[PDB]
């Protein structure tokens, strides 16, 4: 985040005032944000008819092909009075609405127009209290009079009903009419009713739980005790008579099974099966015991049977019991709803599995035999929705089917829904009694609802669901055409999500929610290929709401931004890591190229002229893509890479801008430059931010892949186009009023090559040098950003260049800006202080050699104390970098160890001596008393010594250079002349030709032949330096030279030849030196000594024999072995050395004469 950041702030504050362009692009520009506005209002319709299945005062919250959510014209906010317990229920087979508080009671037609749609209202009675704190419970009853039942062809009544029964304490009381309630005194309101006590209190413990109407056969009613009363409550059409007609709770009567169990426990479950005719019902009873019956009413058959006696509660625990104990613990049977099939029950009960610490709620598909009460379990079907257990006695989660009953084989699948206080679980089921089909695994999908607005009742007929909500009325969950199985395929769950929360969040004000994040782990492969498939639907407009255009290519985008605000928010929240890195980077990407894209036909268009020539480009851009009729689909929708059809035109205005300028054409240009580029940069830094804590940073590359607007192409139309647009400004010097539209160019280009520097290194070693690709990259940077900052440094954004340096790299502009600035300033002297410790070598090393160069040698020293250690580095240079001043400098500071290493480089430079004669040997003079001046310091006192003999070494250079010219080299010893001579000439004569100095040909020269003036050096260096080289090497050499002083003195009788090269080597000390032996017969150990190195490969040029010169030595020594065996020889040495061992006192080991070490 920092670096860049903290840049961009500074960048508005400075370049911001003082700033003046023109240019008219407005007309086109405002222009294009109606047209694109008009592209989004057609859009809009487009969308509000195929969304809408029904649309007035209903309002379809989202649609799918198995159902459809919409709320009705009503809504049950307004004109009630919010009590303690609403309590709803929902009447279909009548059509018309029930909800009842406390202190009223609404009946209402629920497909009427507008939310404060009316309400026919009957006040309870004064007189009966239960509107205490709980409401008193009411249900409608069906009509059965007026033709069987009112004609709802002609309008009769607002609601087509017959009467109101209200249980208000412990009293029943019937009232047939509804609008014959008076509403002031409600004793008038008895004599049409019918009132019986039931034993039991609303409004205390043993309180009505539900009322059933199983009509015409009579009405069962269920307590929260166990007490089932059957009360048929009028004789038939209509006609209050409310009569107890049996008890059907007992405590399993009579004798010897009354005394093992008792019926005295609640039913959770009673539902109506068909009505078969004349007050025969089929009424099917649920307990939590786990028993199943299924009871025939009669008022046509002979007598009550039950088909169907069997139990179902141990029946679980054969299959998740028989293996794994995931069917542990409680085992409670909520609510049983029949299927479309009416002798098979599905059965909503949970299981809580403490071992996974999940709860699974199970759907248990039952198939039922009532000739022998047997059963078969045909599925079974884990919700996976919910893994916490629900408990709650006050919301019992039930099943509600709206099943068919009309034709089964409409659909292959029963659409089953649970009901929970936070969602509805739509799922899927299968029925076709075959053993080919997998039982499991099915599709389910979930449409949650928030908490505070929740189910008071609800009411279902044959297709459709009718759930009544708390301010929001009553919605109908629509049961559609639905896949039927697996044969009959669909889309899918994750799927579906991603289109609840593209496309449907558009309709607001529900309780439907639309972005959900995951309830169970699915892998990510799943999850990403849903995504890409929904983010291709957005990009090439090939949606399910999403038109491709029905205006121009420009138009066409707005839209398309409105669809991909909504999948963002959605993927980044609830999928963050249910994805990987490279696939949540190119769905920001998309979206980032966009937003740009659309600025970016809003301003292009500009000027009329422009315009024409803005659609001429783009016709040559779609024939080029094969074939053309003016605008391809390419151009439609964005490819994510828009200037790179007006983009080299725009390079060329540029490029004909700086020859000839056309005065306001100077202005115009630059204004078109800053607009887009504040536009496009804006947008595009922002998006990356939220995608912070998504992965990457504006400072960071992944390593596959970098941004798609980071591309050379680009970069090398906008790196041309600033020089061009600085000269001109320049001239006029009207350079100031342009200072935000040079910083914009910069900055973006700095940028984006430093992101691909890292990008570029990514990418393995072998593929850095495969592509010259990034080399040109790196080119185009590299000799262009030194220019960069000098232009920003003039216009006065020398601030900004230090935000440049630091981020960027240039630290030698960081030192320029810097000087600038005084230390007067507290900030000033930090800003070096803070730069030197975010680098230790880069900026202090850089920072000196820019000093020794701009003559500011008081504050290389003195100025920043604390970077000396890296200031020892740069003394260790070869030279600074300063030339021949820089040296001198170097003396000057106690600083002397720098100085002696740049001198070396001086004296090779023919530049700096050798300009002439007289200046040549002033400079030696110069360098010699340079040194003399050398302190403790610097220990270069060494160094000192060396200059000073180096004009005697010249000399000894040049000396033994003159007497090899005229022919000062002697002819070699072995035979009559030396070959080394045959090649001395030829040497010789090339340098005595007026021609080129041949550097070669001079050091060959020097050494070859050996002046007889320099023999006593290699004697002296030996005794004194020579056991170093080792024994064995000095000791051959030594031999060598006695070799032929032996081979003299033997030759002919007078010897004295033998002591002075003896006595010689006392006047100096040699054998006090140690080791260094006399002239003496060499024997042996010459011999042994010789042969090793015996090549010498100094004959080895020569064409013949080559080895031979040492068997020609090896006759030299046996030569010597010959005269010892003489003793003639051994008379010489004794006495000549002896002699001279007498006024030089040596001690003479005679016989083989060496000096005791």
């Amino acid at each position: 985040m920092s670096e860049k950041k903290v840049h961009l702030r500074l960048r508005k504050e400075l370049s911001v005032p003082i700033a003046v362009v023109e240019n008219e692009s407005l007309a086109q520009l405002s222009y294009e944000e109606e047209s694109q506005a008009s592209l989004m209002d057609i859009s809009m319709e487009q969308q509000q008819l195929r969304l809408h299945s029904h649309f007035d005062n209903s309002k379809v919250f989202t649609e799918n092909n198995r159902y459809i959510v919409k709320t009705l014209q009503t809504d049950y906010s307004s004109g009630f009075s919010n009590d303690d317990e609403l309590n709803g229920y929902i009447d279909m087979q009548i059509g018309y609405g029930l909800v009842n508080d406390h202190k009223k009671v609404y009946i209402w037609n629920i497909h009427s127009t507008q939310k404060d749609t009316p309400y026919i209202t009957v006040p309870f009675r004064s007189d009966d209290n239960d509107e205490i704190a709980v409401a008193p419970r009411c249900i409608l009853t069906f009509p059965a009079t007026m033709d069987e039942s009112p004609l709802a062809l002609n309008p009769n009544d607002q609601d087509e009903t017959g009467g109101l029964i209200i249980i208000k304490g412990s009293k029943a009381i019937y009232y047939e009419d509804i609008n014959s309630i008076n509403n002031l005194n409600f004793k008038l309101s008895e004599k049409f009713s019918h009132e019986l006590e039931l034993p039991i209190n609303s409004s205390g413990g043993e309180k009505c739980d539900l009322m059933l109407n199983c009509e015409p056969a009579g009405i069962v009613l269920s307590t929260n005790m166990g007490r089932i009363f059957f009360i048929t409550i009028r004789n038939s059409m209509g006609k209050p008579q409310l009569k107890l007609g049996k008890l059907l709770n007992k405590p399993f009567k009579l004798g010897i099974w009354s005394k093992i169990f008792n019926t005295n426990s609640s039913v959770v479950s009673l539902r109506n099966g068909p009505i078969l005719g004349k007050g025969t019902r089929l009424v099917y009873i649920t307990t939590n015991k786990g028993i199943f019956q299924t009871w025939q009413l009669s008022a046509t058959n002979s007598h009550p049977t039950k088909l169907i006696d069997v139990n179902i509660y141990e029946a679980i625990l054969e299959s998740l019991q028989d293996l794994y104990p995931f069917a542990h613990g409680t085992l409670k049977i909520w609510d049983s709803h029949p299927l479309q099939d009416e002798s098979s029950q599905l059965f909503l009960s949970s299981i809580y599995d403490s071992s996974c610490n999940e709860t699974y709620y199970i759907l248990s598909t039952i198939i039922f035999d009532s000739s022998s009460n047997s059963f078969t379990i045909f599925s079974t079907y884990r919700l996976n929705t919910f893994m916490e257990s629900i408990t709650d006695t006050k919301f019992k989660p039930k099943i509600f089917i709206p099943q068919m009953e009309n034709a089964n084989d409409t659909n292959e699948v029963t659409s089953i829904l649970v009901m929970f206080p936070n969602a509805v679980v739509i799922t899927q089921v299968n029925s076709k009694l075959d053993s080919s089909y997998s039982m499991r695994r099915k599709w389910e999908d979930i449409v949650s609802l928030r908490n505070d607005i929740d189910i008071i009742g609800s009411g279902y007929d044959s297709k459709s669901l009718y759930v009544l909500t708390k301010q929001m009325g009553v919605l109908q969950f629509f049961v559609k055409e639905n896949e039927e199985t697996n044969s009959k395929p669909e889309v899918g769950f994750v799927k579906s999500h991603v289109d609840q929360a593209v496309y449907f969040s558009k309709i607001n004000a529900n309780p439907i929610d639309f972005n959900l994040p995951p309830e169970i782990s699915l892998d990510q492969e799943s999850i990403e290929h849903d995504l890409k498939l929904t983010s291709e639907e957005i990009f090439h407009s090939n949606g399910k709401y999403i038109p491709p255009m029905l205006n121009t290519l420009g138009q066409h985008l707005s839209v398309r931004k409105e669809f991909f605000q909504n999948f963002l928010t959605f993927v980044a929240k609830n999928f963050n890591y249910k994805i990987s890195p490279e696939l949540k980077l190119d769905l920001i990407e998309k979206f980032e190229i966009l937003n740009c894209c659309i600025k970016f036909n809003s301003i292009i268009r500009q000027s009329d002229v422009l315009n024409d020539i803005w659609e001429k480009t783009l016709s040559n851009y779609n024939l080029t893509q094969n074939e053309h009729l003016t605008t391809k689909t390419v151009v439609i929708n964005s490819p994510d890479v828009f200037p790179v059809i007006f983009k080299q035109f725009l390079n060329h205005v540029v490029f004909v801008l700086f020859p000839s300028q056309n005065q306001n054409f100077k202005l115009n240009v630059t204004n078109l430059i800053n607009l887009c580029f504040y536009d496009g940069i804006l947008e595009e830094g922002e998006k990356t931010i939220r995608y912070e804590l998504l992965e990457l940073d504006p400072m960071e590359v992944d390593t596959s892949k970098l941004p798609w607007f980071i591309n050379f192409d680009y970069l090398n139309c906008i790196n041309q186009c600033f020089f061009d647009f600085t000269f001109a400004c320049e001239e006029e010097g009207s350079l100031d009023s342009y200072k935000e539209g040079l910083l914009k160019i910069v900055k973006i280009l700095y940028y984006q090559f430093n992101q691909f520097k890292i990008w570029i290194n990514t990418q393995p070693v072998k593929s850095v040098n495969a592509n010259d690709n990034f080399i040109n990259i790196n080119n185009l940077y590299d000799d262009n950003h030194l220019d960069w900052n000098h232009v920003l440094c003039k216009v006065n954004l020398k601030e900004q260049c230090i935000q440049i340096a630091e981020f960027y790299k240039d630290l030698s502009g960081l030192v320029q800006t810097l000087q600038t600035l005084d230390q007067n300033d507290s900030t000033t002297v930090s800003l070096y202080e803070t730069f030197f410790n975010e680098f230790p070598k880069e900026f202090s090393f850089t920072l000196f050699e820019y000093l020794i160069k701009h003559k500011k040698l008081n504050d290389l020293i003195f100025r920043f104390p604390q970077q000396h250690d890296v200031l020892i580095q740069f003394f260790q240079e070869s030279a600074p970098k300063y030339g021949h001043v820089a040296w001198i400098q170097q003396i000057l500071d106690g600083s002397y160890a720098d100085a002696m290493n740049t001198l070396k480089n001086i004296t090779v430079d023919d530049s700096k001596k050798g300009e002439s004669l007289s200046e040549c040997e002033l400079h030696l003079n110069v360098a010699k008393l340079s040194s003399l001046l050398v302190e403790k310091d610097n220990l270069d006192i060494n160094t000192l010594r060396k200059i000073q003999y180096n004009l005697d070494t010249i000399d000894a250079e040049k000396n033994i250079s003159n007497k090899l010219k005229k022919g000062e080299v002697q002819i070699c010893k072995r035979f009559k002349n030396g070959s080394i001579r045959e090649v001395f000439n030829i040497l010789v004569e090339e340098l005595k030709s007026t021609t080129v100095v041949n550097l070669s040909d001079l050091v060959e020269l020097y050494s070859m032949l050996d002046d007889e003036e320099s023999l006593f050096i290699p004697l002296r260096l030996l005794s004194v330096d020579g056991n170093l080289l080792n024994f064995e090497v000095k000791k051959f050499l030594n031999a060598l030279v006695w070799r032929r002083i032996v081979l003299l003195n033997a030759s002919n009788e007078g010897d004295k030849l033998l002591q002075h090269i003896v006595k010689r080597v006392f006047d100096e000390e040699l054998p006090k030196n140690n080791d260094f032996p006399l002239p003496s017969v060499d024997l042996l150990c010459d011999k042994s000594l010789l042969t090793p190195e015996y090549i010498s490969e100094t004959y080895g040029r020569f064409p013949i024999d080559q080895n031979a010169i040492r068997e020609e030595i090896y006759e030299e020594i046996s030569q010597v072995e010959t005269l010892n065996s003489d003793n003639s020889l051994e008379i010489k040495l004794h006495s000549t050395i002896g002699s001279v061992a007498k006024e030089k006192n040596y001690t003479i080991n005679y016989e083989t004469n060496t000096v005791e070490y």
